[PDB]
């Protein structure tokens, strides 16, 4: 019995496990659990805190995913069930798990909270990409990530219904963090300093706390990657998350009350099997179960509430990867795949737009395909494919994070922004996807300091940087090596001068201006041919 | 006759000529200035088509320039070279269908291409009297036979009440296409060869040009077509026959005025009163527009020029088309506020919106949004001397540059050899300020060659620099081809196409290809705006 291992939370006690790392061990307690499970009657609710236990409680092991799609595009591809459960399906799964260093820290250590991307559909806080042992090792970093309720049990709602009220897996990451707070210090965390990061579903989840009030005296930082809580994906209105659940209810056979009471009478399978037959239209980059704008959890859409909010003292990291868009299109674009160089036509291209921009009227599609034609090469296949890709990423992550970035630093937050141009050597997808959507994640995370995953040595040594960076900003809300002269400096994002750096194997440089003539498209002018039409 | 130079008389059908042996610095030349080529358009002819100038006795003296016509003159900055070298020179007069012809001296031995030239100014002003377009050089030096002719503008010129009989429209362009059939006939007594006639002009002298390519009677007048910064499609160079009528009957009324009454009412008004009230007829304010222009009556146009170039056969034609550096500048300073010649013209985000209101004038306010979004630096978008460099493009874009790119591109796609240029040296002695870059009409010097006239103060390199593009106008003259045969040395001006989209520099600079004229923005102004429109 090993007393590092030993650990008194307020529901009891709890037994980590020393787990090895490159260089050296850390104290792990995974699958603690914070709530109740959310099962029977308790399913589409909101969370209730976890019941004291007697004994010593067993954190030695990751717990069940929650239930959730399975991907099945591309079976046996590591490219794909890198993101797949790694653990049994359950509705019992809110759990969450906890890295420090050992022994644990002798002082208060800055805390990070990890929240996994997967569209709100999918995700799992136990996959290797999300492995906390190298941030606590190399960093002496606390790292903290739970697992959230997905698809129909997080996010179907029948907005005003007592059963359903919307959000609970935001719910889920609520009481996650407040957790955090009363039990982090147990464990040597300092639950004064608290950064929240996320990826995807994971940022726009990070940004919906920064937009929720409640949430907002459970941390201090926040991190953003290729991710935000306003844009088209991340969010619903009332109506339209009403219509959905509605229609998955038709599908499966079943007054608000009544309409849960037989949905709950439904096995886990059922529900999901008819999770993707909800999209108004054919979609990608569209997900059926999405946060809503409720007038609680959310007051307001997020595009109100950024633009009117007040974030002057707040911290913040944003940024997203080369290749925003590419994952996306081989998952509903014909002419794409990731067994072929997917060279397109025009006609493929115009087809392409109108799925890439669902909610796109045919003049704003109009609009879209002619400014993102190269002129000079306006048949070229390969011009047609990357203006595909960029037209996804663009619309759904890149210019939403650049107006994300631009109201929060016009209204007084600390802004930090960044593009990661680093494709991994050990990367499955095919060159032509570049760097695409999530795989920035396993560098931040320090993957490449293992060395039986075969990365370069050059990519553990921009893993470490990337580390750093992080680890800084949730130490002191700024990036930058406080204790080292010469880099040169990552500066603020500011309306006014648009700074922001590129992170890839050579040392930091930076740019100006954020995609800042297509964003203006994306951003000012679209919202106003639709608006009109 | 008997005492004077043998070399300097000549016969027309009209009758005997005699001109001016001319200096110029290679030596002299045969000039004829100032002969009649219809019958006054006076009286009872104003605003009626031309007809042929009458046979006269003895002999004409044709060694002076001859009456401009009737316009509005430009007063906005009295004594400024700078617009006074555009403004008439010879008295203005209603009486004022004359030519010029100059001929190498003594006159050609075998029959030489003919370069006809087109003024431009708006439809409402020019002149071929103009200094900048003095054919002194083009056939000293070339060896050219050079034509040039006035044409009615203004009312005069384009007063239309289309269907009527005593206003059909277009009469100016008639003026043009007879001075053409002038040529058919008679331009072989001067050397001239009929049957290599080169129609070349500047902005609504180019639209003229593509007009005449575009209208059947006067396909069989001439074989090939310069036209520099202007085209017959576009936003300003045509009207619809409705805004015509509209605009005919407005001036009517504001000179206090069934089609016969109106017109013989019109007819009664001396020429001053309808120049007094040709800017009051507009529908919006507005630069880079003009009152009185070609209508589409479905005669001399049977269709929209946007129409007959997206499906006019054009096999056996040969295009010179090109643009200056900083087509909108001049437009500027006649009416956005914050624009002058006299400063930098270093505007604010206000005065550029409310200056794309007034430079696309018939945009709404979505299209307006759109323009604004597009030319804006998202970077600086308040820094006024972007705004100042992008409120140019806007105005050069949209009524040059990209109606320009359209035709190339249009006529390309259609069997047409198209060659392209950009001109972008700005003549050292140019007197608008620095900011204006190369304006609108600052090439033509340089293709007429004055250049060469040592009192006139350019560099040296200006003189060599006129003489290449001497030799590539009256080489595409001769051949269809800029290119000179022999020099293989000189770096080659290969055909505008649609797959390749490439185009010359001119300049100082060997010859240098690029590719795609303003493709992006072009994209825009040609393909994006027009749906924008429709709805
Ligand atoms: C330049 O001159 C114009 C016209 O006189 C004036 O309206 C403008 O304000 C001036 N520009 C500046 C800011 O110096
Ligand atoms: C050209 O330069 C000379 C010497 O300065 C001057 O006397 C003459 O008037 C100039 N001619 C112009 C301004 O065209």
């Amino acid at each position: 019995e090993d007393p590092q291992l030993l650990v008194r939370v307020r529901g009891g006690q709890l037994r980590g496990i020393r787990l090895k790392a490159p260089g050296g061990p850390v104290s792990a307690f995974l699958g603690i659990p914070f709530a109740e499970p959310p099962v029977g009657s308790r399913r589409f609710m909101p969370p209730e805190p976890k019941r004291p236990w007697s004994g010593v409680l067993d954190a030695t092991t990751f717990q069940n995913v929650c239930y959730q799609y399975v991907d099945t595009l591309y079976p046996g591809f590591e490219g794909t069930e890198m993101w797949n459960p790694n653990r049994e399906l359950s509705e019992d799964c809110l759990y969450l798990n906890v890295w420090t260093p050992y022994p644990r820290p002798a002082s208060p250590t800055p805390v990070l909270i990890w929240i996994y991307g997967g569209g709100f559909y999918s995700g799992a806080a136990s996959l290797d990409v999300y492995d906390g042992r190298f941030l606590a090792q190399v960093e002496g970093a606390v790292l903290v990530s739970m697992n959230y309720r997905v698809g129909t049990f997080g996010f179907l709602a029948l907005p005003g219904s007592r059963e359903a009220p919307g959000n609970v897996g935001l719910l889920d990451q609520r009481l996650a963090l407040q957790w955090v707070q009363e039990n982090i210090a147990a464990f040597g965390g300092d639950p004064m300093s608290v950064t929240l990061f996320g990826e995807s579903a994971g940022a726009a989840s990070v940004g919906m706390h920064i937009l929720s009030l409640p949430s907002r005296s459970l941390f201090h930082r926040a991190v953003l990657q290729s991710g935000t809580p306003n844009g088209p994906w991340a969010t619903v209105s009332a109506g339209e998350a009403r219509r959905r659940a509605t229609l998955l209810a038709r599908l499966v056979g079943c007054n608000d009350t009544e309409l849960i009471a037989c949905l709950r009478t439904r096995p886990a399978q059922d529900l999901v099997d008819h999770e993707w037959h909800v999209l108004p239209q054919e979609s990608i980059f569209r997900f059926s179960f999405v946060p809503v704008v409720d007038g609680d959890f959310l007051s307001d859409t997020p595009e109100a509430l950024i633009n009117t909010g007040d974030f002057q003292d707040l911290q913040v990291l944003v940024g997203v990867v080369k290749d925003e868009g590419s994952y996306f299109l081989v998952y509903g674009v014909p002419g794409f795949s990731k067994d072929n160089e997917s060279l397109i036509s025009r006609a493929q291209f115009l087809a392409g737009v109108r799925i890439g921009v669902p909610q796109a009227s045919d003049l704003a599609a109009e609009a879209v395909v002619l400014h993102y034609t190269d002129w000079l090469h306006p048949e070229d296949p390969t011009h047609l494919r990357d203006a595909m890709s960029a037209v996804v990423g663009d619309h759904n992550v890149v210019c939403p994070v650049a107006q994300l970035a631009g109201r929060l630093a016009a209204q007084g937050a600390r802004v930090y922004a960044y593009i990661f141009e680093h494709r991994a050597s050990t990367l499955t997808w095919p060159l032509w996807m570049g760097v695409p959507h999530g795989y920035e994640i396993e560098f931040i995370f320090g993957l490449p300091l293992d060395p039986s995953l075969n990365y370069t040595t050059e990519e553990r040594i921009f893993a470490q940087r990337l580390m750093k960076y992080w680890t800084n900003f949730a130490r002191t809300g700024d990036p930058n090596d406080p204790r080292d002269s010469k880099s040169p400096q990552w500066p603020p994002y500011t309306t006014a001068a648009q700074q922001y750096v590129s992170l890839n194997l050579k040392p930091l440089e930076v740019r100006r201006g954020l995609r800042a003539q297509t964003c203006a498209f994306w951003n000012r002018f679209l919202p106003k041919l639709l608006s009109a039409t």
